[PDB]
DNA sequence: AGCAATTTAAATAGGGAAGATAAGCAAAGGGTTGACGAAAGCC
DNA sequence: GGCTTTCGTCAACCCTTTGCTTAT
């Protein structure tokens, strides 16, 4: 009794977004996709840090990788492909009598609600992040298996009920609960303005000669595959005292806020996984969380 | 109590101006816009260092970038779009406790007066800097949400009463004290003269083959987006011995003056924000300073 | 069908912001390489 | 009378993890 985790238990990605490519179009003609480019401005500023107050009367010179829309183009086009591969409960590391019993304990999970909020975040354009502020109207074109879907007025933090998101959901939930793959060809149009600053994912640079280093693909401004995939899995409204959706993590970690919303109150992924393999009746909002971390992937052993 | 600021606390800018362009028009016909082309002249000057009195018997040859009005056009047109986005009190980095008991510490702040001085600095033409001097009349055309506004004779230093910079500020203080965005599409007509010198923002150069590199956008003369945004925030008239408006900075620093007005005498932002969070009754003229800094953004941690 | 002039000077200064993190697993094999000396069939 | 094969005897660790100079 008391079935424990395998020492090496890990799961693969079942949501596989590509790197987003940032293009400039207009709101009328969306086919002449001018590619925005990361430029390098060197910016004079002020030294305002919380510790040093005697360094206040000095400037700081920080060269910054910047990405702006061209002044003749008023719409940012964010183009990426999201790949919803199947075989969620199968582990790429470990799994004997644990992954196979987690399969039989996560069999009756609401995958329709799980894959709905997975493609709602795609449809409502949560993957844009800072590209959403100041946008007049965000238009999202999704081209999955020669079917084009268009979304304009979707409120992001409230997962509302519309027909078209529930129609990409029933072809993704069939894969996530089954076997195969479904790829969505996402195209995000937002009317920011002429010359408005677009916001790619900044890169980690250790030493650097640049204060900002923006992600580039052949010099064109781009977003990380992990930044796009972060907002797609921002479906967790099932944590304790839930107000806003958070990204599914094994500890519900929001490191940008510095607070873990799933750790220390017996509601984290590992405790519910142990209860599921040991025989605890998982709640549906917790069963969805456990099978949503298996779609996120990660190492769940140790 | 003494709830400390988080190590990673940061707000984003809620004033997002595009990098300004520079066009050349006439005062009567304001629609035949040409592009102010940044040229490259080579001066022959004097070596006039404070030291080296043994010099200035030799020459000084430097090549600089110059942008001048065409001699058939007597009016410089400076075009940019200011984006006043909302959700000011929500921090991109950090959040919870310190940010949330500062959002509910800055809630009776006079947001009308803040947005009053914010759009009066886009109406008095303070975003033009050295393009202001020598102008006969600086006429500003601000078009927001399909109603244009014209301003021609506003005093730049005195925030005086005007009924049409207050109607714009009503659309801005309904955004800055809430959620959403608004976009002022600003045009700046100044009757400088025929063939006069316009003054774009100068780019920082490290290699420095040139001695003065003006900012260019595909050859067009241009001002930096952080330079236009620097003069929008020049609203701080509530420090010790206030004479002229400076930009709101966390220390009240003017790097071109070498002094910091708010730093040191217990009125800079960090020792005002900490007092507002901890429970000190903030004055109105310092509450607007703190939320003007939150509109400006920056790191406010550690 | 070669000829293209010389000197002279190339800017002084001020700024290059810090705060966070940098995973935990589990594996890492043995198989030959023995010389001296003493039973024990064997020329 | 050696002599040449094969079996029988006798054991027991503590390890360390790049420069040596460096061109007529």
């Amino acid at each position: 009794t008391k079935l424990k985790a395998p020492a090496v238990l890990a799961y693969s990605r079942k949501i596989n977004p590509t790197n987003a490519l940032m293009f400039a179009v207009n709101w009328s003609d969306r086919d002449n996709t001018t590619a925005v480019m990361v430029g390098t401005k060197t910016v004079a500023g002020t030294q305002s840090v919380r510790g040093n107050p005697n360094d206040a009367d000095k400037g700081n010179i920080q060269t910054v990788n910047f990405a702006n829309l061209p002044h003749n183009k008023n719409t940012l086009l964010v183009k990426y492909n999201v790949k919803f591969v199947g075989d969620v409960f199968k582990a790429e590391l470990g799994g004997g009598e644990y992954s196979n019993t987690l399969q039989t304990a996560l069999e009756n999970t609401d995958f329709g609600t799980l894959a709905y909020r997975y493609v709602y975040n795609i449809a409502a354009g949560r993957t844009l992040w800072r590209n959403r502020v100041g946008a007049e109207s965000i238009e999202t074109v999704i081209t999955v298996n020669d079917q084009t879907f268009t979304f304009s007025d979707l409120l992001v933090n409230e997962f509302d009920e519309d027909v078209d998101v529930a129609e990409i959901a029933d072809m993704v939930a069939g894969v996530l609960s089954g076997e195969g793959f479904v790829t969505l060809k996402v195209e995000h149009y937002m009317l920011l303005g002429e010359g408005s600053e677009v916001f790619p994912s900044q890169e980690f640079v250790e030493n650097s000669k640049l204060s900002k280093q923006l992600f580039d693909l052949n010099g064109q401004a781009a977003m990380h595959d992990q930044k796009i995939g972060n907002a797609i899995r921002t479906i967790d409204t099932w944590y304790e005292d839930a107000t806003t959706p958070i990204a599914v993590e094994p500890y519900g970690s929001v490191v940008r806020n510095g607070v873990a919303y799933r750790a220390g109150n017996k509601t984290d992924l590992f405790t519910l996984m142990d209860g599921a393999v040991n025989g605890k009746s998982l709640t549906e909002e917790d069963q969805m969380f456990v099978t949503a971390n298996l779609i996120r992937g990660g190492v769940f052993g140790g």
